[PDB]
């Protein structure tokens, strides 16, 4: 996250971290929301590459024993069937992951919020993102957890030509935009949460950024649009 403050441990009790094993260690990819005890929602294209992956929930600093931490291996991942990984902008960049374990809740782990399937939020409605991604374009991941307000940008203006053009499609959200603050990489996967009705849901995987940079004026971070994806996901774990 470009342009972020530092969450609170206990605000985005669903973000998880997305660890590949690297040597002797693991490395954080990506984030991803916990939905189920036994289970993640990330982006396909996290999971492209054939690694070892843990998820980690209760982390707020990478770098640090937090106290709160759950490790857990991912048993099964399931991609959604129309991903294709060389064309991100078609969309299906979503996937789900099944826990080794199910995982014990509290306020540093808790199951993330979908929204209701169809919803559409209006242009400029409040969200933010949160992720340990790059702190700047070409930078480095973030130690402790990054929070940054980026507010929806419509369809209509996110698909002009000013801004992304046909590569945004209606599955996804865009938000942002403001040439400051942006999702960069190590935030794909994570949260998009949006505050609707008094209560924050998930509306948002994070899946791209502009090839020219993270935060780049009239190009928004760009999400799998969560709401596209209810009845998908309820097959997934119901034949799971
Ligand atoms: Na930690």
């Amino acid at each position: 996250v470009v342009g972020g403050t530092e969450a609170q441990r206990n605000s985005w009790p669903s973000q998880i971290s997305l660890q590949y094993r690297s040597g002797s260690s693991w490395a954080h990819t990506c984030g991803g929301t916990l939905i189920r005890q036994n289970w993640v929602m990330t982006a396909a294209h996290c999971v492209d590459r054939e690694l070892t992956f843990r998820v980690v929930v209760g982390e707020h600093n990478l770098n640090q024993n937090n106290g709160t931490e759950q490790y857990v291996g991912v048993q099964k991942i399931v991609v959604h069937p129309y991903w294709n990984t060389d064309d991100v902008a078609a969309g299906y960049d979503i996937a789900l992951l099944r826990l080794a374990q199910s995982v014990t809740l509290n306020s540093y782990v808790q199951l993330g919020v979908l929204p209701r399937a169809g919803t559409i939020l209006a242009n400029n409605s409040p969200c933010y993102i949160t992720g340990w991604g790059l702190t700047r374009t070409n930078g480095q991941l973030a130690q402790t957890l990054q929070q940054a307000y980026l507010p929806t940008v419509d369809y209509a203006i996110c698909s002009s030509s000013s801004y992304w053009g046909s590569t945004v499609k209606n599955s996804m959200v865009c938000a942002g935009g403001d040439g400051v603050r942006s999702g960069c990489q190590g935030d794909s996967g994570g949260p998009l949460h949006c505050l609707v009705n008094g209560q924050y849901a998930v509306h948002g995987v994070t899946s791209f950024v502009s090839r020219l940079g993270c935060n780049v004026t009239r190009k928004p971070t760009v999400f799998t649009r969560v709401s596209a994806y209810i009845s998908w996901i309820n097959n997934v774990i119901a034949s799971n």
